[PDB]
């Protein structure tokens, strides 16, 4: 029972979480869903028979993500890395009436250390 | 976007989840999936045309576990909820080649360092 990409990052950086194709089945029941922290996983974007190959779910609007997808991947990007990215992501077909999500990621972001005048202190990593 | 109800919960506890069948399409297709925490979720449990109304993940035995299948309900049942029970549970139906995730719960637990000579140090927290 495969374990969930463990990514940490910071503000600004871009990103890339890697589902592959590679013993993919049906492109077109293919996906990712992200998952913010503490709500439901929502559908978010599926393979598309075009050129990048891919569409986003209709409800919604970023620039700052995109895909390469080709015949080995299935990888969403994200430029420059906001925090409310902070989220787990599967990738999943759709297969039967069950989905068998072949991966996804969990991206948290800062850790945290940022510059000293406003705040708390002690560190750290207690 | 719709939130998981977090359900902190003791050891030994018995705990129910909640999908409502109130707002399906085609109930052959909606069952639960099962995260452990940094894993990748895990098709679970499934609706079934049985008295009983379910059947569970060929993977899984665990006499724990049951739901509560009827007209009003798809509920997920917990006997003496322990620890590794933890994790989140989502309940959605597949559609075409989505799946929609129509709930689900964050179970965690104790909710502790449930003891008394923990404790490198503190107060708080946090």
């Amino acid at each position: 029972i495969k374990e969930l990409h463990v990514k940490t990052v910071k503000r600004g950086e871009n990103v890339t979480m890697e589902c592959s194709m590679s013993k993919v089945t049906n492109k077109n029941n293919l996906a990712w869903y992200r998952q913010s922290f503490g709500k439901v996983p929502q559908y978010f974007v599926r393979y598309y028979s075009s050129n990048s190959g891919y569409k986003f779910a209709e409800g919604f609007k970023d620039s700052r993500f995109s895909m390469t997808v080709n015949d080995q991947k299935f990888d969403l990007n994200i430029i420059g890395a906001r925090e409310d990215d902070g989220g787990e992501y599967f990738c999943g077909e759709v297969e039967g009436i069950i989905i068998k999500f072949t991966s996804g990621t969990r991206l948290q972001f800062e850790g945290s250390n940022e510059g000293s005048k406003s705040s708390d202190g002690e560190g750290s990593s207690c």
